[PDB]
């Protein structure tokens, strides 16, 4: 495991999100689910809980976008880039964007909203990249055969609990 250099963390352990826009891809319901798995991968092995706002600024603002979207990296169209997250802080910091020029999908075949979600979420979280082929956090992207052999690897735990701790 990684982390980002300096060490950005969160030093508290209640975190609020918001869902600030949605895509045309899925419904309401499918993206709402697919953004609390992915938190809910992260809270079972940490002290951390998170709560949603439905306006107002969270610590983690979670929307859709294309090209250019007020940061300093624009999306790319179709493929490559599928979504970004910021480390740990106050503003754009802990944010997650993902790329609406993609094809959002709740099964195995296409760009999986869940699975980039929960990838997203580790970096707003404070974990950078494994070498680790099985983590989580490994950079390049890919899916698999069966959605419910999901799984954090020993990696990522330890990653992550080595900012926040195991769970109580
Ligand atoms: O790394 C990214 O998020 C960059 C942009 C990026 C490049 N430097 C960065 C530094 C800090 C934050 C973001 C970036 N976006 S990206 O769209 O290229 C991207 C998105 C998701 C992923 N996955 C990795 C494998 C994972 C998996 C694991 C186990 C079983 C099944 C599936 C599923 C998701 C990787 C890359
Ligand atoms: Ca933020
Ligand atoms: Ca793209
Ligand atoms: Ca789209
Ligand atoms: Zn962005
Ligand atoms: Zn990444």
């Amino acid at each position: 495991f990684r982390t980002f250099p300096g060490i950005p963390k969160w030093r508290k352990t209640h975190l609020t999100y918001r869902i600030v826009n949605y895509t045309p891809d899925l419904p309401k319901d499918a993206v709402d689910s697919a953004v609390e798995k992915a938190l809910k991968v992260w809270e079972e092995v940490t002290p951390l809980t998170f709560s949603r706002l439905y306006e107002g600024e969270a610590d983690i603002m979670i929307s859709f976008a294309v090209r250019e979207h007020g940061d300093f990296y624009p999306f790319d169209g179709p493929g490559n880039v599928l979504a970004h997250a910021y480390a740990p802080g106050p503003g754009i910091n802990g944010d997650a964007h993902f790329d609406d020029d993609e094809q959002w999908t709740k099964d195995t075949t296409g760009t999986n909203l869940f699975l980039v979600a929960a990838h997203e979420i580790g970096h707003s979280l404070g974990l950078f990249h494994s070498a680790n082929t099985e983590a989580l956090m490994y950079p390049l992207y890919h899916s698999l055969t069966d959605l419910t052999r999901f799984r954090l690897s020993q990696d990522d735990i330890n990653g992550i609990q080595s900012l926040y701790g195991p769970p109580p």
